């Protein structure tokens, strides 16, 4: 259970994004359905007022919280990988749109999942932003969560990996489009029962063995990391 609060550009606070930016659902409950169109931006997608400014370059944090900010972030038993997409915001999502700019599973040296790793840098992760053309595009930040993925949620709907999939809308201004955007895979459809990392038994089998879902991390994104870059407390 977890929920974007919004996002910091740089190190800069851009404010609360919720309904503003940020195309929330109504509460932090998980989607498990992997034919569900709520796979694509969770249970209330639609446009919403504004879009953040970023350019090519900028660092891009997302902040997620439980109940309210910068709180214990999601639980500790959710363990699980963390993913960013990107989309043109023309396609509101649908089609072969989605390119992966980010991908974390288990850091076997740290011996720690995306999830646990994220709790600790205080809900905070980041991209860089990639050198797409300036335009309109939707970021989706998906975390799963495996405490239940022994089983698939189509053959037992009280179970099955659990998905908290946010959807911001950021504007790029300035990029010299040196890595234009490619076609990539659809929400719904890229992940379905057969796919690695959906059905996985974190209790017995030892995480270094995990493969988190496809597609791989396109060749034009430029990283991220885990990790605070700004003091909820202050600003
Ligand atoms: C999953 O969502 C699809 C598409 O809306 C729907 O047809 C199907 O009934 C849902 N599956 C379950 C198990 O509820
Ligand atoms: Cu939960």
């Amino acid at each position: 259970h977890t929920l974007v609060w919004g996002v910091w550009v740089n190190g800069v606070d851009q404010g609360d994004g919720r309904n503003i930016y940020i195309r929330s659902p109504p509460n932090n409950n998980p989607v498990k359905n992997l034919t569900s169109p709520d796979m694509t931006c969770n249970v209330d997608n639609r446009v919403v007022p504004k879009s953040v400014p970023v350019n090519a370059g900028d660092t891009l944090t997302f902040e997620w919280y439980h109940n309210t900010r910068d709180d214990d972030i999601i639980a500790s038993s959710h363990h699980g990988p963390i993913a960013v997409y990107i989309a043109p915001a023309a396609s509101n999502g649908q089609g072969n749109v989605w390119v992966k700019l980010f991908e974390d599973a288990y850091n076997v040296t740290n011996s720690t999942w995306a999830v646990d790793r994220l709790i600790t840098a205080h809900g905070q992760h980041s991209v860089v932003v990639p050198h797409v053309a300036p335009g309109d595009y939707l970021f989706r930040a998906e975390i799963i969560a495996l405490h239940e993925a022994d089983s698939l949620y189509s053959q037992n709907p009280i179970r099955g990996a659990q998905f908290y999939i946010s959807c911001a809308q950021i504007t790029i201004n300035s990029s010299d489009d040196s890595t234009p955007l490619p076609a990539g895979v659809p929400f719904p459809g890229a992940y379905t029962d057969s796919t690695p990392g959906i059905q996985f038994n974190i209790y017995t089998t030892p995480a270094t063995s995990y493969v988190a879902p496809p597609p791989s991390v396109w060749s034009g994104a430029l990283g991220g990391s885990i990790a605070q870059v700004g003091d909820a407390s202050l600003e």
